[PDB]
C-alpha cells in the first residue's frame, strides 16, 4: 500500500502597513513593498550597495506609544494647562537601500530612520 497527496502555494506576507506597526509600538520593524523587516543595527552610508525604495513617511506618538491623530496635531502647542498636554515623539522615515551582498538572497536591506541608516532583515522569511 502507499499514499498520494499534493500541495499548492500562495504568497504569505505580513499584509500590514507602517501605521499598523507604530499603532502597536513596533518601532524596531518597518513595512515596505508589502513586507516586514526587523531592525538589528545601525550602519554607515558606505555599507549600502544601491537604493531600492524609499519610505519617506513621518508619524508621531506620545509617551504611551499612541498614534497622534491629525485633529490632535492641528491644536496649538502653547496653551494654559501644561499638565493636560502630552508629549509628541516625531518618527521620520528614510529612503531604503540594499546590503552589499551581490547575491539573489535579498533577505536583508537597509532602512533609514531619524536620518540614520540601519540594517534590517526579512521577518516573514523566518519563523522566529
Amino acid at each position: 500500500g502507499s499514499t498520494m497527496h499534493f500541495t499548492d502555494d500562495n504568497e504569505n506576507d505580513t499584509s500590514e502597513t507602517m501605521e499598523s506597526l507604530i499603532d502597536k509600538g513596533k518601532l524596531d520593524q518597518v513595512v515596505y513593498d508589502d513586507q516586514l523587516y526587523h531592525l538589528k543595527e545601525k550602519v554607515d552610508e558606505d555599507k549600502k550597495g544601491k537604493v531600492i525604495g524609499a519610505i519617506g513617511q513621518t508619524f508621531f506618538v506620545d509617551g504611551d506609544g499612541k498614534r497622534w491623530s491629525e485633529e490632535e496635531l492641528k491644536e496649538p502647542y502653547i496653551s494654559n494647562n501644561p499638565d493636560e498636554i502630552r508629549e509628541k515623539k516625531p518618527l521620520r522615515y528614510g529612503k531604503v537601500y540594499s546590503t552589499n551582498e551581490d547575491s539573489d538572497a535579498k533577505d536583508e536591506i537597509i532602512v533609514e530612520f531619524n536620518r540614520e541608516y540601519y540594517r534590517a532583515v526579512l521577518i516573514k522569511n523566518e519563523k522566529e
